[PDB]
């Protein structure tokens, strides 16, 4: 599958490896820009090889949106984008320490 702006992507090689994040921009299907809004924010964005990232099946039309409509995001509509993936999978990540 094509990396999606607002997908979700766990992290697989990388300073937050293991962590969550969502894709801000796609250069194409090799490298994107990823930011949590949280421990890595919009003004931090990073790009990163595809090869580093595993696809998430989840995507956040808000911020979809607000990038095709103005060409950003916030830091707290990524972090409520990812709020509502944790949500979701809350019964799995409940026993995280």
């Amino acid at each position: 599958p094509s990396p999606e702006i607002g997908q979700i992507v766990k992290i697989v090689k990388g300073r937050d490896r293991d962590q969550f994040s969502v894709i801000i921009k796609r250069v194409d299907d090799r490298f994107v820009y990823i930011a949590d809004g949280d421990k890595r924010k919009v003004d931090r964005a990073k790009r990163k090889n595809m090869n580093h990232l595993k696809l998430i099946d989840h995507i956040s039309p808000e911020v979809r949106h607000s990038f095709e409509e103005t060409g950003k995001v916030t830091n707290g509509k990524l972090r409520f984008a990812l709020k509502k993936f944790l949500e979701e999978h809350a019964d799995l990540l409940k026993e995280g320490e």
